[PDB]
């Protein structure tokens, strides 16, 4: 019974290493990692790798890993793929944990915006939970934390993710972690994945897949909100992926509105990112 070696990148940015049979479907692999890292609640979460164009995919559990990863290392990610609207409902800290560790990577990554003030108070709650309550002995008025919290590190950020770091006082690892949270999950990109594509005009927009439905950003300006309840159906066809909207009341027939994606991979994806947020959060 052949076994192919796994490597996945965990969120803490540690290898973990294991072997499957080589037919094995991605289910086989997710549950090993997910052991691993003593984690429950596992619906929230999933594998990802790069294809040959170099595009992140999800590994489905339900398809053999060697007809998606086809020509590709069976190398992989452990990422977030539905982020929760309310964390606090979640029935493990450790899923919160790792959810914090998800989203530490979205932000220092740029993918999840955040003013200035939101990244120290994001870092000073990290900072709280991983070194507990403040000392002044790890820290003079020239500290620079190991902690990575923005896609753009100044000494002032430091500087008040130190100042909000003394207010949390007493504070335990899980009550920090919940209060990042609390803050991360009200931000206007949080849970937000986003593809590139053109409308009907050719215009270059991008399209947002979230718990709440999908997005469409055409400019700050011009932001359409299609509530999963208002898409009625969704396809891919070549490079085209088409979305069906609800008629308004007493409207007699539905839009249809078109987007073109660079490529027909790119079109199946978002379709099926699609697919798994609107069965996701039509049962939650
Ligand atoms: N198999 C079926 O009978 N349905 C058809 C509609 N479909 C759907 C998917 C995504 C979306 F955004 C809106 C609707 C769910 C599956």
């Amino acid at each position: 019974p052949k076994s192919m070696q796994c490597k996945v990148i965990l969120l803490d940015g540690s290898e973990y290493t294991c072997d499957v049979e080589k037919r094995s479907r991605g289910q086989v692999l997710f549950d090993k990692v997910c052991e691993h890292l003593n984690l429950l609640e596992k619906d929230y979460f999933g594998l990802t790798y790069r294809d040959a164009e170099n595009q992140k995919n999800w590994l489905d559990p339900a398809k053999e890993i060697k007809k998606q990863v086809r020509s590709g290392a069976w190398h992989f990610s452990f990422n977030v793929k539905f982020y929760p609207p309310d964390p606090a409902q979640l029935s493990e800290d450790i899923t919160r944990y790792y959810l914090c560790l998800q989203l530490r990577d979205d932000i220092v990554s740029g993918r999840l915006p955040c003013s200035f003030v939101t990244l120290a108070l994001l870092g000073s709650y990290t900072v709280q939970s991983e070194l507990g309550d403040y000392d002044p002995d790890e820290c003079g008025s020239d500290y620079i934390s190991e902690f990575r919290f923005a896609p753009n590190h100044t000494k002032e950020l430091e500087d008040k993710v130190i100042e909000l770091h003394k207010s949390h006082r007493g504070m335990t690892p899980a009550e920090a972690e919940m209060h990042f949270l609390e803050n991360a999950k009200k931000l206007s990109m949080y849970g937000v994945d986003l593809h590139h594509a053109k409308d009907s005009e050719g215009v270059e927009i991008m399209l947002g897949v979230c718990a709440s439905g999908l997005l469409i950003y055409r400019d700050r300006l011009r932001i359409n909100r299609f509530a999963w309840p208002k898409v009625l159906k969704i396809s891919y066809k070549r490079n085209n992926f088409y979305i069906k909207i609800r008629p308004g009341e007493f409207e007699q027939f539905e839009s249809t509105i078109g987007f073109k994606l660079p490529n027909h991979r790119a079109a199946k994806r978002l379709w099926k990112v699609c697919v798994e947020h609107h069965t996701f959060f039509r049962l939650l």
